[PDB]
């Protein structure tokens, strides 16, 4: 039975080794030293900086680092390889080697103890030497919050970051809109956001009735009964933000909720796109904003791909306004659990995740 | 059983319905009307290039729902779209990117043997879309029997059809490594059937097995360890003696005849060969490099690696008029001929607008 996050428990099940050569090892060692049991004999985390590998021949560096240590990696352990964005390498030799990283981290998992995970994080070569924009990703990965995120690839760009005042309350003071919020993952996302100190606007359909009122109260948020596919949805959300939150939201989570071709397109693709375009277009979501999509056969497979489309298409335009857009694509859930999906969303929602945009991650 | 390609037998086993709306539907009609039976369905092509908004995706369902049930066995479904990173609006990017979800799930409601493919075409492709044609012909045929759910990315460049679509590789000189047996030997065979002159390479100890491949295909044998330092030179020397110093196509497979080892054989050697043969003028204008992965940490890395080669080298190779693509096979022995066909599709002189692609065969 897998480790999920709690309280003032330590982030890892044991010590944390950071190795490799490159531009990430020192900044990370300095950044993670206070909160993690850092080393120079039973490991909770293994981090290899692969940024210094500039040719395929150098790929043996991976083998040389992990082989002596993998076996001593604990249950529910973390392995992270950090490389540089291959599209942006300085030589074709470097692009090949950094691309090859993905193969290594995704097959290593089959050698690991139960519940242990692996992850690949790419960092812009244009990120500044302190690598602040990387921190929220590492903390998410090196913690129990990321229990069911495995074999994934995270792409961090170039901007600097600022830690939240408190990494145990990273969403402290933020306003989050969550749709499909009465039951299911939606209700859980709302709960995890509140735990992290956000004020949640819980949105669902009018027939959710009391259930929605219930979620709002449990999370200390507010309820907004509304059909997100109606013409006036943007306007109604804005009005609610004017009354309860001085006209502004920080986070929009587009979750369809469980509460024909055209109905599926309208709910899982058209509506969330409209919501995003409108709430951004009118300034309700401004600098520091976070949009996070959550997918979930020909109907749905198209809207799931559509959601990936939104996330990639809107990222450039949105980054120029200081806003990130990301998505989570969950697997088999009712094994994997909702809290797990919610953590991933909360990781993107982080004010310290400003250098994470255009990403799509699978959970379970 | 599942149908593969033979004789002057017609390419589909039913008629071809090309519908939809956009920049590809007319030119594709005019291109295929002679060889195919146009408008109990052998093939279904939907032009999705005119969908510039997500709301328009309803046209996919509108087109497909009446006709899928009438699609014959081993039918081909192909959706053609516009390269999403190059669309003119975010709305368009989103609608074109969504075609991928539709194309992958559609396969699941098809008959056995029937396939689905998504083709993206550069919006700077001329109206005739001649660069599109070899991809279309490969897909609308028995040759692609086990290429399902895949995404092809076709560039802006025009194409010239080969003299004969049945001998597409006529007069071409193809280097095939690891050719003594397995896929290497079958690749050699499909290449010769398509008219190529094959240089069959493999290690010393394949001995007479290499001789038989070279012999079966009307080619030549080169006994060589492709990880040895002299490898580029010996190959060049061979090309000088037998082909006037040029090869057209290079197939990177070294087949079937400890971390360090897997890397040399599977990532380093095929990179060396590619860089050596292009850099010494052995492969030029019109060249074709095609990588083939293995069928597991060291192999996983070299398989990711191959994708890297394929993506990294493509821009610089395009400027030299050389394409690079790869096939990721297995689990197999499905059949070898099916992988070889995929390699032959990339090899084709008419696939010049096809580069930086990675296709799984299953």
């Amino acid at each position: 039975t897998l480790r999920r996050y709690r309280a003032g428990e330590p982030p890892l099940t044991g010590s944390l080794l950071i190795g490799g050569a490159g531009r990430v090892v020192e900044p990370l060692r300095a950044a993670l030293e206070k909160d993690y049991d850092l080393v120079g004999d039973s490991f909770g985390g293994l981090v290899f900086d692969a940024t210094g590998i500039t040719e395929p021949a150098g790929l043996k560096g991976l083998h040389e680092f992990f082989t002596p240590v993998l076996r001593n990696l604990g249950r529910c352990g973390r392995v992270v390889v950090v490389g540089g964005t291959p599209e942006a390498a300085a030589s074709t030799n470097e692009r090949i080697a950094q691309r090859a990283l993905e193969g290594f981290t995704r097959s290593l998992g089959k050698e690991l103890r139960r519940g242990a995970t692996t992850a690949l994080v790419y960092l812009s070569p244009d990120a500044k030497p302190a690598a602040t924009g990387l921190e929220s990703t590492m903390r998410f990965l090196l913690s129990a919050k990321s229990a069911y995120v495995d074999g994934q690839v995270f792409s961090v760009g170039a901007d600097d970051s600022t830690p939240p005042a408190d990494w145990e309350k990273p969403l402290d003071g933020k306003v989050a809109i969550v749709t499909g919020a009465a039951r299911g993952i939606g209700a859980t996302i709302a709960e995890v956001f509140a735990r992290d100190g956000a004020h949640v606007v819980a949105i669902d359909v009018e027939s959710a009735a009391e259930n929605l009122a219930e979620t709002a109260s449990k999370v200390g948020g507010t309820a907004l009964w509304l059909d997100v596919t109606a013409d006036d949805a943007v306007d109604k959300i804005s009005e609610h933000l004017r009354d309860h939150h001085g006209g502004k939201a920080d986070i929009l989570v587009n979750n369809a909720g469980i509460t024909r071709w055209d109905a599926v397109l309208a709910v899982n693709l058209l509506a969330p796109l409209r919501l995003t375009e409108g709430l951004v277009g009118n300034g309700s979501i401004g600098e520091g904003g976070r949009v996070i999509g959550l997918s979930s056969q020909t109907n749905y497979a198209t809207t799931k791909a559509g959601m990936i489309g939104i996330t990639q298409a809107l990222a450039p335009g949105l980054a120029a306004k200081g806003i990130t857009i990301n998505a989570v694509a969950p697997g088999f859930i009712e094994g994997g659990q909702p809290v797990d999906v919610a953590e991933a969303i909360a990781y993107f929602a982080s004010p310290a995740s400003n250098a994470v945009t255009g990403n799509v991650i699978r959970v379970c």
